[PDB]
């Protein structure tokens, strides 16, 4: 679909969808080519959406009756890179450390290659919107060829008051005598959506390409998680309770990576490969 955005400019919209049962990921990518006569560069707006399954599991610790485990996502990973020397990452959203429950931001474009991370005054716009209850979003790394976000366990309200994402007693349950590993941890109504279900990413990246320097560019988009393990141990003025201990970053970069090829002249998208 083509959208006129004013005098001598239009936007060509394309979409690519890929899922992985191996990683528990759906990448829904929107590629919006900005074709403007008044802008000396080819420009692409990437809206990265979809789903990253939390893959939260509860299992018994070995051959014990009293140590049970919760493997859960400490952090979600969102990354974008290019290997094209003619392509520059010019902007991305969210840009700064944000801890609000809902992250809702707008990228605005104006004829002449003017991008603003602030609608109606613009010729074109794209909006990101995602929930990250109890998590914080931040840029882990960035350069002219890449941007990487971390959406990590941050602040939680528990039965023992406020807890950090690093507290070993985080998510520890109320049933020390149950044989069900799920019972050793707080119920789903006490867990944030990012733990019980997964993450619905909504991220933006704008890339610029030098006019007539090459018809194609490759982009690698990575969606994943880093898993923590919480062990809940039964402890025994004769009552029993549960105590947590943590293996932080027990499983890092459990990521689904997809390589996309973009054609700047034809506006066609191809999935080159994936893991």
């Amino acid at each position: 679909n083509i959208e006129n955005i004013g005098d001598g400019a239009e936007v060509v919209k394309r979409t690519e969808d890929t899922s992985s049962d191996k990683w528990g990921v759906t990448q829904n990518i929107q590629f919006d080519f900005v074709k403007d006569k008044k802008y000396n560069k080819d420009a692409l707006i990437l809206k990265m959406q979809g789903f990253i399954n939390s893959k939260t599991t509860y299992y018994n610790y070995k051959n014990t009756d009293h140590i049970k485990a919760m493997r859960w996502p400490f952090q979600y990973n969102i990354g974008l890179k290019t290997n094209d020397p003619n392509v520059d990452l010019i902007n991305y959203l969210p840009k700064n450390k944000i801890d609000s429950v809902n992250v809702s931001q707008t990228l605005g474009y104006n004829i002449g290659g003017n991008f603003n991370s602030g609608n109606g005054s613009f010729n074109y716009s794209k909006t990101i919107s995602y929930n990250q209850q109890n998590y914080i979003s931040e840029v882990e790394h960035q350069n002219s060829k890449s941007v990487q976000w971390g959406i990590k366990a941050n602040s939680f309200i528990t039965s023992l008051g406020k807890m950090s994402g690093h507290d070993p007693n985080l998510f520890v349950g109320y049933k020390p005598y149950s044989q069900n590993p799920r019972d050793y941890f707080v119920p789903d109504n006490e867990l944030p959506p990012l733990v019980h279900s997964g993450f619905n990413p909504s991220f933006i990246a704008t890339v610029s390409h030098e006019k007539g320097s090459g018809d194609t560019s490759e982009f690698e988009i990575t969606y994943g998680r880093n898993m923590d393990v919480t062990h809940a141990t039964r402890r025994t003025a004769g009552n029993s309770y549960l105590e947590g201990s943590r293996i932080h970053n027990a499983f890092v970069n459990r990521n689904y990576t997809v390589k996309y090829e973009v054609n700047w002249k034809t506006h066609e998208i191809k999935v080159k490969g994936h893991n």
